[PDB]
């Protein structure tokens, strides 16, 4: 799985420690090892939500399959609650777009995961 | 709705007003509300297109519906025109990928939108 | 075709050339015309995979068509070959994931493929 943040937060209120965090809590929550677990965050982005530029972030969730109603939902509680406690942003001005990816669209190691 | 802008033209020349400007045209012509239109603009990118590194923009717009045929051709002249006048990127070195978004893959307030 | 690499390699250690040869490689590998082909390097990225910052890579590739079980693989082959080559990537610390575009769903000068 791979999640990114873009986010107008400043690279300094970064959490030295957030990248593996968000790393643990997701292995945590999508039931795969950590090792297969991507994760990026891009800070001082020129980005608004709602016209405005306070605090906002831009994210994704890719996953082979672990992808659905209360799973999102559930994906989306976990999430926000990170990026409001550890880069102070407002749950409602995050997007997260979830993506269900088909294992043959999926590219590692010079093949796929088909 | 979330529209992103990957551009090779540099900071300086990204002028005042256009995240302003682009979530108005944006909520003029998909009809959403302005308050829940995302928009993000990423200027300075390493790109080419067509094997050339002259101007030119790669974007994506993703929402909840409002994406069709007839739709997307609308949304293009759209977004080319202010690429063009405001940017100096000429359309035909722009690619726009359009997005449908399920309501139940798109999380936002600690929820989705299911 | 338009791929787009993201990854935590240094500006420094990306070579002169690179964005002419994914062009190249991607219009052979894709059998199409390179003033199709559009490409876009993200080096210096805070990113980690497998919870390490060790050299990895998160790409995309979206095609009109040309994408599939066997196509995918092939094209992992070559875009794996060319980041450890050249950016002293290990395969199993990319991924990439390809998407099917419908031709509806492409904006470029002021309309769609469709």
């Amino acid at each position: 799985p791979m999640f990114i943040v873009n986010t107008n937060v400043p690279r300094a209120s970064v959490p030295d420690g957030f990248l593996s965090e968000l790393t643990q809590q997701l292995a945590q929550a999508t039931g795969k090892p950590p090792q297969y677990i991507a994760v990026h965050v891009v800070p001082d982005q020129g980005m608004a939500f709602g016209g405005s530029s306070e605090p906002c972030a831009l994210c994704s969730l890719h996953s082979i399959g672990k992808i659905g109603g209360a799973q999102n939902r559930s994906y989306s509680k976990l999430l926000c609650g990170l990026l409001a406690e550890r880069l102070r942003i407002s749950p409602d001005r995050v997007y997260i777009n979830y993506y269900d990816m088909n294992a043959a669209n999926v590219g590692w190691n010079n093949s796929t995961f088909a």
